[PDB]
């Protein structure tokens, strides 16, 4: 059935969401897992929280808090389309509805060094949820261990090198050598929020 989760909600907001889960006869979780169907955000904006990002990568409804208010008001499951955060969340939801590849399908990620603002464990979860693969060893751009890989990234722009150069060294805040890019974790996060494989050339 329906499984609801809040992201960045205040005390009263979390209660209202609890009250709503009772009314719709749905689960309300505190921690995200793949069974989640709806993420409610406190305003009308997508947040760079783990919960929102995992919601986006899983193609969940990401909804304005007014949805909750409107639902309690009507005692009905309000058509979520009308309360959906536009851009990233909507694009990902439509992507899932069309049964298309996940955001990072065909992509590989090596997490370089330490991470103080976007914890490493969070990045790993996002890569996995987005259908990407974690590399345990730094990708050797000049080695045949790297250039012979056959994958393509579905979500790369039509004439991007990212369609076929799909390996990434992610570091905490030359851009490409062979099939491997170096990109800051801020780029990676921006990709999730936008549901786009954003250019590193542009």
């Amino acid at each position: 059935p329906l499984v609801l989760i809040g992201s960045g909600l205040s005390s009263e907001q979390q209660k209202m969401l609890s009250e709503l889960a009772v009314i719709l006869k749905a689960k309300k979780y505190t921690e995200f897992d793949s069974t989640v169907t709806h993420v409610v955000v406190p305003g009308d904006a997508v947040q760079s929280t783990l919960k929102c990002m995992l919601g986006i990568l899983n193609g969940c409804w990401i909804l304005k808090f007014e949805w909750v208010k409107a639902c309690l008001r009507r005692k009905v499951c309000e058509q979520e389309e009308k309360y959906e955060i536009p851009e990233g969340p909507r694009r990902s939801r439509l992507n899932r509805e069309q049964l298309l590849p996940k955001l990072f399908d065909g992509c590989y990620f090596y997490l370089w060094g330490t991470f103080k603002h976007h914890p490493k464990d969070n990045l790993i979860k996002l890569v996995t949820a987005g259908g990407g693969q974690i590399l345990s060893r730094k990708p050797k751009p000049d080695s045949d261990v790297t250039q012979t890989i056959n994958t393509v990234a579905y979500h790369a722009r039509p004439d991007s090198d990212q369609r076929f150069c799909t390996q990434y060294i992610i570091y905490e805040d030359r851009v490409r050598q062979g099939k491997v890019w170096k990109a800051p974790s801020s780029w990676f996060i921006d990709c999730v929020m936008s549901f786009e494989l954003l250019p590193l050339d542009s």
